[PDB]
C-alpha cells in the first residue's frame, strides 16, 4: 500500500548491520563536477527498484571516507547515498551547505544512468558529521522539499535554524570538539516547536563516534530516513516510546509518532 516501502519488517538487530540490499559504488571525480569536491555514491544493486536519495557531508579536515561505513550501511537498507568531498578540507558549515545543495542537484539532474535508474529524485534528505551537520541544518532552512535531516555531532556558529524538515540530531556525551551544550542541544532547542524533532545523546561517545561503525547511529539514522524518505511508519517503533540504554539524553516533541 506504501509504494516506497522497502525491506522486511525491521528489528533493532537488523538495523545494526548492513541491510537486505547489495551495494555498488560510483566514484564522482572532483573534476567531473562544480559546486562540490566529488565523492562516492553508494547505491543498491541486484534490484530493479528505486529508492530515496541522501546527500551526506563530512566535517572539518575530513573527507568522504570518514562516513564510508554509514554511506554503505544506509545504501544497504535501501537508499542512494552521495557522501561528498568538499572543495577545500577547511570549508566551514555554510560552505558545506552549498556543497550539499550542489550534490542534491547533481543527483536530480546529472546522475549517472546506473544511479538514476535506482533513484527516486522526488524523495531526498540530508545528513552530515560535525561542520557537515551544521551545513545540514542550513540546507534544511533553505530547501523545504527535503524529507529529513540528520546532523551527527553537529557544529555551527549559527545556533538558530527555521525549518519544517523533520530533524533528528545525534549528540555525543563526551564531545569536546562540538560540545553538546554549545551545539547539538541549542540546535534542537531553537528549532521550531511545530517541527518534528528528536535529540539523542550517546553515552560516553566522542566526537569521532560517527566516523566508524556505531550501533546507535545506525539505528536512529536508518529509522529517521526510513520514516520520512519512505513514509515507512514501521520504523516508528525505534523512535517512539524510546528506552535505549545507549542513550544518556533524549528529547522530543513527539510529532513523528502519529
Ligand atoms: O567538523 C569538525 O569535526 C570540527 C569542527 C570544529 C573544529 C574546531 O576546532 O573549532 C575550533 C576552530 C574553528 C576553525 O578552526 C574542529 C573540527
Ligand atoms: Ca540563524
Amino acid at each position: 500500500s506504501n509504494p516506497y516501502q522497502r525491506g522486511p519488517n525491521p528489528t533493532r538487530s537488523a538495523l545494526t548491520a548492513d541491510g537486505p540490499f547489495s551495494v555498488a559504488t560510483y566514484t564522482v571525480s572532483r573534476l567531473s563536477v562544480s559546486g562540490f569536491g566529488g565523492g562516492v555514491i553508494y547505491y543498491p544493486t541486484g534490484t530493479s527498484l528505486t529508492f530515496g536519495g541522501i546527500a551526506m557531508s563530512p566535517g572539518y579536515t575530513a573527507d568522504a571516507s570518514s562516513l564510508a561505513w554509514l554511506g554503505r550501511r544506509l545504501a544497504s537498507h535501501g537508499f542512494v547515498v552521495l557522501v561528498i568531498n568538499t572543495n577545500s578540507r577547511f570549508d566551514g558549515p555554510d560552505s558545506r551547505a552549498s556543497q550539499l545543495s550542489a550534490a542534491l542537484n547533481y543527483l536530480r539532474t546529472s546522475s549517472p544512468s546506473a544511479v538514476r535508474a535506482r533513484l527516486d529524485a522526488n524523495r531526498l534528505a540530508v545528513a552530515g558529521h560535525a561542520m557537515g551537520g551544521g551545513g545540514t541544518l542550513r540546507i534544511a532552512e533553505q530547501n523545504p522539499s527535503l524529507k529529513a535531516a540528520v546532523p551527527l555531532t553537529p557544529w555551527h556558529t549559527d545556533k538558530t535554524f527555521n525549518t519544517s524538515v523533520p530533524v533528528l540530531i545525534v549528540g555525543a556525551e563526551a564531545d569536546t570538539v562540538a560540545p553538546v551544550s554549545q551545539h547539538a542541544i541549542p540546535f534542537y532547542q531553537n528549532l521550531p516547536s511545530t517541527t518534528p524533532k528528536v535529540y539523542v545523546e550517546l553515552c560516553n561517545a566522542s566526537h569521532i563516534a560517527p566516523n566508524s561503525n556505531n550501533a546507535a547511529i545506525s539505528v536512529y539514522t536508518i529509522s529517521w530516513m526510513k520514516l520520512w524518505v519512505d513514509n515507512d511508519t514501521r520504523y516508528r517503533q525505534f523512535l517512539c516510546n524510546v528506552n535505549d540504554p545507549a542513550l544518556c539524553d533524549f528529547r522530543t516533541n513527539n510529532r513523528h509518532c502519529q
